[PDB]
Formats: C-alpha cells, sequence, structure tokens
C-alpha cells in the first residue's frame, strides 16, 4: 500500500506528484529495503525518476542487498535511466553484497549497450 512506489512503478508521473504533495516519502523503503527510484529505474520509468530525484530522493539509495537504483537501471537495461541517475552523481563503483558494481550486473545480464554506456562516462 504504498502510493509513491505505485505510482513510480507504473509511470504514473501526475500521481506521483500528487503523492508526493500530499505528503508522501520519497525515501519511503518497502521491506527489501527499495526506494521508489529502484523501482522507477528497474522498470525504465524515466520521468517518474527526475520527479523522485528534484524531491531529493538518493540516488546511492541500497537496498538490503545492497544493489543502487543504478544496479536496477543497468541490470534491467534501462539505458536512459542509467544516464539520468549518472548525470546525478550515481556511484558507479558501489558494490553489491555479491561484490558486483552496476557495470558488473549490465554484463551478467548481457546488457551489452548498458556497458558501453557505463564506460563512456568514466
Amino acid at each position: 500500500e504504498s502510493i509513491v512506489h505505485q505510482t513510480a512503478s507504473l509511470g504514473d508521473v501526475e500521481g506521483l506528484k500528487a503523492a508526493l504533495a500530499s505528503g508522501g516519502n520519497k525515501d519511503e523503503e518497502d521491506s527489501e529495503g527499495r526506494t521508489a527510484l529502484h523501482f522507477a529505474c528497474g522498470y525504465g520509468e524515466l520521468k517518474c525518476a527526475q520527479v523522485l530525484i528534484d524531491a531529493g530522493a538518493s540516488v546511492n539509495a541500497v537496498d538490503k542487498n545492497k544493489n543502487t537504483p543504478l544496479h536496477y537501471a543497468a541490470g534491467y537495461g534501462r539505458k536512459e535511466c542509467v544516464s539520468l541517475l549518472l548525470e546525478n552523481g550515481a556511484a558507479v563503483t558501489l558494490q553489491n553484497l555479491d561484490e558486483k558494481t552496476p557495470i558488473d550486473v549490465a554484463k551478467l545480464n548481457s546488457q551489452l549497450e548498458v556497458v558501453k554506456l557505463l564506460e563512456k562516462d568514466a
């Protein structure tokens, strides 16, 4: 029952803004430590991710497996969200509980293009 997570996950930009305006917490976490930004980026909802970043959502938030939003974007091959996170200081060296960085994750999931995109940045 988290409005901020649900609207972000479904790309509901207006619903998301409203929820945040109506008191909703942009850093709200679910039972696995995920934030609305982890979901927006993992699903490739660029505009919703921007809204959260503009509201001050932690770009390098970590879930209970130490995955950041960039690990989700990278792993599921959501290139635009990867760029958006990189432009906003997303730490490309942060490591998973499995010692994997977002790049490692992109590599394991065959996200060849995302890898070039994460490399290009550096």
